[PDB]
């Protein structure tokens, strides 16, 4: 698995938080974008395999995972309540953090 498959477990776990019904299916679909995250975050995208691993790009690419995974504890958090349509409210906009910090990398 790398970056690509990353940010293609990142879309798949959207759309089960999309279609979910209760918060223990959006715990574990958010579970996967955690860890998919994580694993993305540690990657070269492919526009910065050039830059040196301390570029403010690569940083600005760290740092859109670090701002992610907040966002997705955040998410966690509502869920842990039983506020499913408010995590899910709350996973629309990773999206919106997705496509601004790391699209342009990919």
């Amino acid at each position: 698995a790398d970056l690509e498959d990353n940010w293609e477990t990142l879309n798949d776990n959207l759309k089960v938080i999309e279609k979910a019904d209760n918060a223990a299916q959006v715990k574990d679909a958010l579970t996967k974008m955690r860890a998919a995250a994580l694993d993305a975050q540690k990657a070269t995208p492919p526009k910065l395999e050039d830059k040196s691993p301390d570029s403010p790009e690569m940083k600005d690419f760290r740092h859109g995972f670090d701002i992610l995974v907040g966002q997705i504890d955040d998410a966690l958090k509502l869920a842990n309540e039983g506020k499913v349509k408010e995590a899910q409210a709350a996973a629309e906009q990773l999206k919106t953090t997705r496509n601004a910090y790391i699209q342009k990398y990919l």
